[PDB]
């Protein structure tokens, strides 16, 4: 079974640590990005989700609040095992950016993957 | 100023109610969606998210966490303000489906867009 | 029959316009945007893409090469025909930014939608 | 300088073979995936896009038509040239299904990443 409870690293070297999930499958945690838009300025940043409990692979959410800009980042995948119980987080990901009024949303909207490992 | 904080409905007909935004802009709600990949199987689901809290047209993301499948959606987006004082919240959504194993990790997530305005 | 063919106008303005659909569906045409980074700078672009020919509402894709920037956007979507016969482009899209090296691949790619109707 | 033109492998184990790239940027191939909805039905597909000409890591997209289903990919991205003069595209790509009509629209976009190198 995949908990998302503990630290992790990702392929851009991020890391992220995430507190104990609880019965419904919430958490918090706290992310540090290597990368930004400007990544002189990058604090820890908190995060919040859900993931499923059930399932010995599941699927979750999260999402990012950026302490340092106006952005938000949220990121989905599924938590997966392998022979050796070895877990990675494969996910996806949408940076929203803000904008100044409604005739800028389309360029708002950036989109990624992160591959996530656990560190230790 | 734009709080997330009440009822609003989508482009599809879906229906969320968010509930107080908090001091840190996390945020708690339920998710009617109009849509599923089986509509016979829908229930109202949780979610859970951030907004940001200084900005008068915050960014902010949430997570769903769909109670009659294995799948989550995360939405991300801004809350504009018109002239009128109309508040429309424009996102867009990853959602995230569980597959067997990671061979088929590829196709799991679809991508789309919501438009959101208030109920009243 | 959808066929891509004839001048299309989307949601945030923008009108292009498609040549004749080939026996294999590729087809060529024009694309003046309505939006940019550098709005300043907007002129005409080429696309090139291909359709599906059986289908009465086919699905499809098309790349535009900006001819002011860099970047670079893919499309794909579907033809829908309504029952009255009015058909609709619903698609997605990709813009691709160039940056400087691999290390800012992670914020290269936004993503959106637009929704197409006829000119006439 | 990074030219398309050659044979590719991604992530995935796909592989696809690129022509002449023309004095336009326009270029067609053939792509081979290793993954499908259903495998035991995969054939050659192909491919039609256009990259930048001028630049060294040039920005492209292309469509490949599915030969064996009636989806539609595109695909863009980017070429980088490492120190060792080593190639490698970085792409993200949606994957269009055809749905029935309009009001299934909303989950007929796949989005995922590969990255390609050249086979030899």
């Amino acid at each position: 079974k995949c908990s998302l409870t503990g630290k992790w690293t990702n392929n851009l070297g991020s890391i992220m640590t995430i507190r104990a999930v609880n019965s419904r499958g919430e958490f918090t945690g706290t992310y540090l990005t290597a990368v930004a838009a400007n990544p002189g300025n990058i604090t820890l940043s908190p995060l919040l989700g859900i993931q499923h409990k059930r399932a010995s692979q599941p699927t979750f959410g999260f999402t990012v609040h950026w302490n340092f800009s106006e952005s938000t980042t949220v990121f989905t995948g599924q938590c997966f095992i392998d022979r050796n119980g070895k877990e990675v987080l494969k996910t996806m990901w949408l940076l929203r950016s803000s904008v100044n009024d409604i005739s800028y949303d389309w360029k708002a909207t950036r989109v990624g993957y992160n591959n996530f490992t656990r560190l230790s």
